[PDB]
């Protein structure tokens, strides 16, 4: 018997999703550990290495499935409240891994999504966070919403809070990608806000994404205004990948809302529709439920005017080896937008730059404290 | 250009030691990130992959060491404590993993401990936990002690809180992996007690390791007992690896001191020496400040008398695979020992399971609550 290991092959074919996974080190935000990855990919099918394959995230999603329904196992048995959300958090974790790249049974990614917000329902019950949960009508549209504010907080030993509203990426899920941000912010006592807009989060696979997702942030602005607890002259939007493409829209929409906007590795337009790598062509099919022959037409929609001014103050974190949001496109944009946009390009990086994720959201978190002290705050 | 990446060979190489380097998610306990491995590993000189060569371990070092200073940088540059805390413990984790299996330059190697243990003493001074810090004097030895205590304790508003001690292995770091496994009774509003004894965390290369550890455990329990904070009628003794062993000799001298003891991955006897694989050999040496002729008669002497009855409650967690302490010799204590020892026995893990910690620190951590309940907590 040899010890449970992942194979060589395997391990070299994921090293650009392996910075992913293993995200950020978080407290409240669900994620693996190593030995996780292992119960994973230990007994994966040989032979079965093309990223591009519908083959290979079949696997990908029944193997990480298992490990899901393990910790899950862990936590119906668990003696303790504080052993059952360490297992509902590792479950989630290990849910999200399983259908984030997976798009070939609509019914069985959006079952995952629902486990995952299931699990961290039950996680906030347990939690000493500060959790406002409601939904956010936009004309007919309910849109999931979360208030979180730091630990320790009392809104009658504090004044109004500055707060960050954080959106998803093209396949991040809320409460794992986008809390693990969000607690860089927690962290220097500012207020957080992360949504479900159309076509993210436990939305993914329910409604198309919304190209104009600026509609739905002013719909959070407006409730934040209202809020006794948030400073509205205190707000910061950013945005994760595709995410960071919003915040580029917002930037130009609904700026003068914001002290700052973080775009994390978006960009003004979409590398050829056609040419995408890996299974970013069914990620944009599933996201827009649109089929490959309406893809191109769409990312022309979504290409920005870059002349239209930028009305706050923008930070981009990009890699120069960025394959879906190309760095000279950005380049442009950062040249265009003058001193309102500042670029940290990282030579050698891919998209999203994950390989320094923790030390450019040190940069960011300070970054966007400053920008509210430049405020006076 | 390639994107930074860890080259296969070596990730392959590597296999047995990267649970143990990414080790638990941790909330105060310093963490690597997937990417300060890629920052560690992706320009390691190609065709040394000799886990047993010194060469390797120099290399590893150096690189390690590399990681380490650019997080120090960004301590020294970071605009909030939250962000110079972040920073801190990144270091602090990038200068263990580049002195856990170094050997060849004492100097350099205490060095480095000592980077590890400032970066902590720094990160406990902006930390919400309670940490009682000072030397316990055995004989003419003064041994560096921590008394942490949960998360917003208040002696005013709390009954004496149960106590876990927890042993460093032969090549860990106090406030790395033992505060790591210490967060888990720390989430369960236990006291946890972590020391540097003779040749264990910043003492490894300074005096040489004692065989007999019980011995400043006892000093350990005396302060207890004389803390009104502490509960000295529930006291839990945990070790790791080599600490595990010492978990069995806690036992079998002062075992009615403890409701409980916990036994990660010790073993009553180790291996014959001169076959021990890896740097092992060298670890051994270093801990005992001996060259490699004295080592099998110190191994001889560590063997322990199983006969020699277990005075409390033990819980080993073991893998089959272990080749440091051999799961045989772990099966004959377990049936001598009888309804006082159980046996968690994984069949396909090596050398502390590691693969499994999430998952049994869950099992361990509430099998520790569950004993203290059964001395009527
Ligand atoms: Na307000
Ligand atoms: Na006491």
């Amino acid at each position: 018997n040899k010890p449970n290991r992942i194979s060589p092959e395997l391990l070299a074919t994921c090293g650009y999703f392996m910075p992913r996974i293993f995200f950020l080190n978080s407290q409240y935000a669900p994620q693996v550990h190593w030995g996780d990855v292992v119960a994973a990919l230990s007994h994966f099918p040989a032979g079965n290495l093309d990223l591009s394959s519908e083959e290979f995230w079949y696997e990908w999603m029944i193997n990480w499935s298992k490990v899901g329904d393990s910790y899950i196992n862990i936590a119906n048995s668990a003696k303790s409240e504080v052993s059952h959300v360490r297992a509902l958090r590792s479950a989630a974790a290990c849910y999200h891994w399983a259908e984030f790249m997976y798009f070939s049974d609509r019914s069985r990614k959006i079952q995952l999504r629902e486990y995952i917000r299931s699990c961290f329902l039950s996680s906030i019950k347990y939690s000493d966070l500060l959790v406002d949960h409601q939904y956010i009508v936009v004309d007919k549209f309910h849109m999931p919403f979360f208030l979180i504010f730091p630990k320790g907080y009392k809104e009658e030993e504090n004044h109004p809070l500055p707060c960050v509203i954080l959106s998803n990426g093209l396949d991040s899920m809320t409460e794992i990608e986008i809390l693990s941000l969000a607690e860089f912010f927690l962290g220097k006592n500012m207020a957080v806000a992360i949504f479900d807009g159309p076509g993210q989060g436990i939305n993914l696979g329910k409604s198309p994404i919304a190209i104009d997702m600026e509609l739905y942030v002013s719909s959070i602005v407006k409730l934040l205004e209202d809020d006794a607890r948030i400073n509205s002259n205190l707000l910061c939007f950013l945005g994760i990948s595709f995410g960071g493409y919003f915040a580029l829209r917002v930037a130009q929409r609904i700026g003068d809302k914001f002290c700052c906007i973080v775009n994390l590795s978006g960009g003004p337009e979409i590398a050829e529709f056609d040419k995408l790598p890996r299974r970013l062509k069914e990620d944009f099919q599933f996201a827009f439920m649109q089929d490959n022959s309406h893809m191109q037409s769409i990312f022309d929609e979504i290409k920005l005017d870059i002349s239209l001014p930028c009305k706050t103050k923008v930070f981009t974190v990009h890699g120069e080896l960025d394959d879906i949001f190309q760095i000279d496109k950005v380049k442009k944009l950062d040249q265009l937008w003058g001193d309102n946009h500042q670029l940290l390009c990282y030579e050698s990086e891919a998209h999203v730059c994950l390989n320094k994720i923790n030390e450019y959201m040190i940069q960011v978190s300070d970054w966007v404290s400053e920008q509210f002290w430049l405020n006076g705050y």
